[PDB]
DNA sequence: AGGCCTCCAAAAAAGCCTCCTCA
DNA sequence: GAGGAGGCTTTTTTGGAGGCCTT
């Protein structure tokens, strides 16, 4: 009854990449209300993050996030697995960004937490 | 805030919106604020023959021909990217000559151009 | 484990050109 | 002669594979 993955409209902003080493500097996590809350802050000290926004998807929470240095998608679902012993957890990372963070912000999907008001929206971490 | 260029001066811009045509002499509107900043990023980009500025109803309209010719949609790109705070209209310019002359003219007034004095009509 | 990278495939964008329909 | 639609070709931007290096 917990997401096997991201919800069927987010899919194709996401990356598929099984068989590969490219790293990247955008993310999101699909998780629990409460491993959102706490990730949002782990994550942005962890990794730096330039920019972080939590939201509401199915009574869940989905995170996305911008990071100053690439990583592994490997890397950042390691780092996030390890808050989460039964709790549902996927992490994906992102192609589409501007696109993927503005459909999180109009619904089914609202916005809850975020770093910068206004998003990508509003500044170019171009 | 504005829909489009002003009433007036349609009739020299293309509102050509399914077609490949590229060519190459354009424009812009934007606030004063946003607008300033392509007359000068434009010719190193664009490597222009001409720009000119405009006071446009407390606004900045922008001209300019290029050497190697270009679709606007591209042209328009370039421009988006570096500024979606605020504004900023982009069509290509069908009429060259008669939109320069009513725009160096009234009720409109140029700010500044890369041609001293500017074009006549001569240079077309 | 988790960063580096080039390489191409193949799509997206940005050119060239003739046309057809206005006049 | 315009000015646009659009067929077609050329150039640029993608992101998955996959081959390296450091601890």
């Amino acid at each position: 009854e917990d997401p096997k993955d991201f919800p069927s409209e987010l899919l194709s902003f996401l990356s598929h990449a099984v068989f590969s080493n490219r790293t990247l500097a955008c993310f999101a996590i699909y998780t629990t209300k409460e491993k959102a809350a706490l990730l949002y802050k782990k994550i942005m000290e962890k990794y730096s993050v330039t920019f972080i926004s939590r939201h509401n998807s199915y009574n869940h929470n989905i995170l996305f996030f911008l990071t100053p240095h690439r990583h592994r998608v490997s890397a950042i679902n390691n780092y996030a697995q390890k808050l989460c012993t039964f709790s549902f957890l996927i992490c994906k990372g992102v192609n589409k960004e501007y696109l993927m963070y503005s459909a999180l912000t109009r619904d089914p999907f609202s916005v809850i937490e975020e770093s910068l008001p206004g998003g990508l929206k509003e500044h170019d971490f171009n």
